[PDB]
């Protein structure tokens, strides 16, 4: 099997497979072959998960996710009934990076931190499937869970340049991620104080990253779902003015550092979304205030040029939903976005809030009433059994039963 | 300072200090010095934490803790009012070891895992303290939180022989642990089957580990709180017969693997309690079935031979508390154990149940009712604000405001 | 594919494939399937490398390796024309474990350490291949190097029980190891003083680890080459007397610890070799003194019972070869052992001695004659270019050209 | 001690101590205290190492170091008589990063990789001092080695913006680094093609990083030696024209990326050297061609405005020293440079060349002569025993002696 033969084979697949419908690549298949090496190592979960995610995203009304920061959190989301897992960069920074430090969301943690948390979840999901399968329960049977839910992972802005982006994608696929998202800001050069806020890079550079992320997915031989995030809705600063796509938004003012001020909002958002559309699989306008009217406008704006383009949407945990929206709007919210084209929706900091509220809640009681506090939680756990909560049986949950099986198999 | 002069001053320490009242070392100060190396690196956190944990242990009616598996979990425990943090090896095995796999409690994960998580908690707590200080709150002010609560870490049975034990203790101290506990089983050779279970090591070997654990502490130069765990209440197997301390409890029988069956119960527990009492600072009989009668008997038995000697108790999270107790005994459970001398008490798997319930409860709602399940959580958070819950202000919690102060100091 | 069908294909394979000729599994194909899980994840390197390693040790006169502790060491070994890579646990303990400590050889480092290094080597070997390929060179072309040389890994005594070994084997395979060895001592309890040395475990427990290793290899779905090591030649202690295979060698004495003293040498080693042979692909009797006489007796001892059994041999880096053997004996030593059936041979600590001598030497002259000492080293490197040494082009070697390719493919 | 008193004591230290003569701090003692937290944690090794390095640098004719990528290498460097250790980022990228990947030099590895290696080297040295001390040797015996040589570590360009540099400097300090350098390029955005090369950042930004670095040293409470590197001799691109200091060098041309082409050489190097001098302890103009002539002009240009400013020089390992310089020039090179003010000098990739050549040379021979090749190395190792090479007694070298002493201390 020659280089030429591998390239034609690859090229036909981009042309034929409807997975790649309307997806531009600023590189040839001959390029992908040159950068493969001679042998291709298989990445099962990255491949199966990406295909599963693609299917779910295209057939289902929508898919909703919560941010997970541990394997257990992700597991309980699959057991609760969810179909995909979201890995927040913010959560990892905050409470689960390889540096073991607590950080804000400014790309401070080491570049391998999220891929290691992707592997954590997949290793936990792999264990649960093993526990299930070890107890005789086959696919088809009543109660059977597919524990290999697709993971979608935060890749920040690549942790530097195109090569960092390229390597970050690879780390993700190796760790078993089904989807990855690259944003178009520099959170490492955020201007502080009044007149500050987020800082964007040129469309030129955001595109070069996505090109890098797709090159990396191809070289790895996985059809990973690529998500393009834009921060243009609120980002009113840009590092440079060279890209003609961005000049229309310049207010003409500069800052001490040399950034150009820009006019934020929907129009800036749209020009990014449109520029990223040919290269990404989903587009995502990062929002702080959840608003269906805004969402409809953005959706329509993108759909004018790319009809039926899959979108994604993050529901802010910071926003006060009861104060600003009535129960009917809150209750219908995700369904309405689903109609619009927002096929992937998620709460980024779900796990943070859950973890942090649970423990504070228990502890405050514990400090006051001691063991009675714990029983409140325990009874709550028993009440949850009905709905599918097996973790009360703590030993079986971590895989005690499975490893006994292993020891019994060897000692016999 | 010469080796003689350093050895004198260390012995003088062991004879002088009331911290070392009642405690036996099977080695000389000359030995500690011969193994220190020429210079003694300082471990701020380990030292101050042991000292704070000691005073607490000896003055408060008692000290109660809950298992934490992330910095966030610990951090809330301090904000909740708790004065100490417990670090389960079960929970790390289950969801926070550096291998990133889900294991059962059998020392399967890599030996540096718990110390890694000790270091996390202390990194987070250090960040909690920096935020508070950078906001201009001084100690003595209202609402000021001492974030540096001492950590009591689980060292299993040292992960091998005496050297593994020795090296693990150094890892714990370097991370900044304030207490470490060692147990007298081999979970690595737990027997499966009807005639199986936990398996003890000779008193001789358990004491061997305790010596190594304390020698570790002295070489690091920290008065670390050492805790000895016997599993001799339920464990009915032992690997060997050599120790005369253990022969009285044998039943003459031998298993296939060459272990010796023993008669489990309070008396076996007791002999191990008495054996370890000269070497460890607190003695802990691990129990599966919480019982005030049992507790009081084991309290009186040890106190007859070592009066005043501190103790600790694990309040099993798997046991059905209401099923087997009335609210009044439950509500006065820890209270009572204090009086008996159980100055350190904890729920090993508190963090597991806290983490795993919340995410499930949330996801199950989120699955069926989307955003309104998150709203239910968000409203609970707002209620907890009065009681000290600051996590709602998520940006400030993770250090955003602290790191903004770092950026403003540089760029001005 | 149903469970019974899967077990059918697997069982038949063990009977049909000459790879498994002479090999006994103390467990069924149904057990393997039961413990796999629902999906099998692929491990390309582990598989291809295990298939390649097997081909070499059966078809070549003998395969020889040197111990490597970084990826560069390994990368060079392959460019020098060696066909296999050895990964010492001693070298890892000493200079390349994840604890970052300098340690002696008593299984003191974290259990995940050697896999981390096996993975590092493969990452490097993957990069040498990507470079070669990216430059246009194809297989068959003059000069083309096969950079995927298989790695045989030190798993010590498995760091505990059968689960610990199971898991380490899985880490070895996941990291891309092609061979793994397990020794029958318990280094963790090495007796000190005159009346001491290595302690053996019962033949029963050794075989239990070997079966554990095989089970894992089957559960991962890789035909990994399993090497059983005996320390019975020197070891004159044993932990327990239950196994009838060991009783013939007991003296009847017992140490303070409870160990039983035994009669070391060729007879004890053979009883172990013979006991392990059914379970392992290679048998290894560890020696301190190299001796062709001893080798032949052991080879013939094994071969009477197991004709043509593949054996492996360690050539001590500490033995004074020139003082005790003449040059012609030294020159033929590995060829001679090959004909006896030692098909895999290595020098455990070749990298330790390479690395430490080369730096000391450089540093010693540099401290006295500064840049003149480095020019000596640089001039040696120039002479090596004739012989295949490419690392003078230091940029290309680490992949500067490859990543400039990736930069160029994304940009323009 | 109130905040006011702390600030005053710290301010007095800056105005009083000669260590800080001619060092500008773009911030106040009040600021350092605000960001300290409520309790400073001690970092013995970083503090003592910094002070030691400061004395050596101000008193020796010069100090010279080689690049070390393992603890063993630094250990041999100290045994051979070198007075400090250098830690190359290039080397860590290529063979020692925590990602486990072979990388070129463009800040691809995870940001914590170099601190981890600084921590490894310190652990090895710490162990060496333990072995020595446990053998009875005291300071001021004939041959007593001070194994705690200072480490000067590569921080590249801080892996992002001011806060990334801040955090990296803190990681260095915690690992026990004595010196740290930061360069003024964005390696992560290297221009490819014939019209490309390295890319400088604005003077203004390089100083912000240096300011950040110093703020970190002060917050950590150690007098860490801060080196400022400039790539302005060969770099002919810059990200922006915002800085008046840089404008003079612009050729008015621009690239597709929107970078500004500059005029490289001594003049642009001087403007950076002068710009950084007030914030750095040493100044380093990185050069590709070792030229004494150049080194002189540069030294003079700097000392014109900052008399007696300590400089540092990297001695290129790629340069063909013999083809270009006669042996007497090669011999006088580090002495001559020292006489100009270059008080820290180092060969960056010494470790890479020593490790790769040695293993290639051993392995090439081993492929063709087997053991006779290893015996050449072993004989070579015996000859260096005269000179201080202790590694042939290999069990002692890695601490078998020390840990035996510990086991015997425990078992007695």
């Amino acid at each position: 099997m020659s280089r030429q033969q591998q390239a034609q084979e690859l090229q036909k697949q981009w042309e034929t497979d409807p997975r790649w419908k309307g997806i531009k690549r600023a590189f040839t298949a001959e390029d992908v072959v040159r950068l493969r090496g001679s042998i291709q190592q298989e990445h099962t979960l990255a491949k199966r998960g990406a295909e599963k995610l693609w299917t779910l995203i295209n057939n289902e009304p929508f898919v909703n996710a919560l941010g997970a920061l541990t394997g257990n959190q992700a597991m309980q989301q699959v057991k609760a009934g969810l179909k995909a897992i979201y890995l927040s960069g913010w959560q990892v920074a905050g409470d689960a990076n390889v540096a073991g430090e607590m950080y804000p969301d400014q790309s401070l943690y080491p570049a391998n931190s999220v891929p290691l948390v992707v592997k954590r979840i997949n290793n936990t999901l792999t264990r649960a499937d093993q526990i299930q399968w070890s107890e005789g329960k086959n696919p088809g049977d009543e109660g059977y869970v597919d524990f290999f839910a697709p993971i979608v992972a935060d890749a920040e802005a690549g942790f530097g340049g195109v090569l960092n982006a390229f390597e970050l994608m690879k780390a993700m696929i190796e760790a078993g991620a089904s989807g990855v998202h690259f944003e178009d800001q520099l959170a490492s050069v955020k201007k502080c104080g009044h007149m500050g806020g987020k800082v964007l890079v040129p469309t030129r550079e955001a595109v070069a990253k996505l090109t890098a992320a797709r090159l990396a997915a191809d070289v790895m031989g996985t059809p990973t779902v690529l998500v393009a995030r834009t921060d243009a809705e609120a980002a009113d600063l840009i590092t440079s003015d060279i890209d003609d796509n961005d000049k229309p938004y310049l207010t003409g003012e500069r800052t001490v550092e040399g950034f150009f001020r820009t006019k934020p909002g929907l129009e800036q958002a749209i020009s990014r979304g449109l520029a990223y559309a040919p290269y990404a699989d989903l587009i995502w306008c990062e929002t702080g205030k959840p608003d269906l009217e805004y969402a409809k406008k953005f959706a329509e704006a993108i759909h004018k040029q790319f009809p039926g383009k899959l979108l994604s949407y993050n529901c802010s945990p910071s926003f006060n939903w009861k104060k600003n929206l009535d129960d009917a709007t809150i209750a219908k919210f995700q369904k309405e976005l689903g109609a619009m084209g927002y096929k992937f929706q998620f709460i980024t900091l779900a796990g943070f809030h859950a973890l942090n509220y649970s423990m504070f809640n228990l502890a405050h009681g514990y400090a006051r009433t001691q063991m009675s506090a714990f029983v409140e939680l325990q009874q709550a756990e028993f009440a949850a059994a009905d709905k599918g909560f097996t973790a009360v049986k703590h030993q079986r949950e971590v895989g005690t039963g499975y490893f006994d099986a292993v020891t019994q198999t060897v000692e016999r």
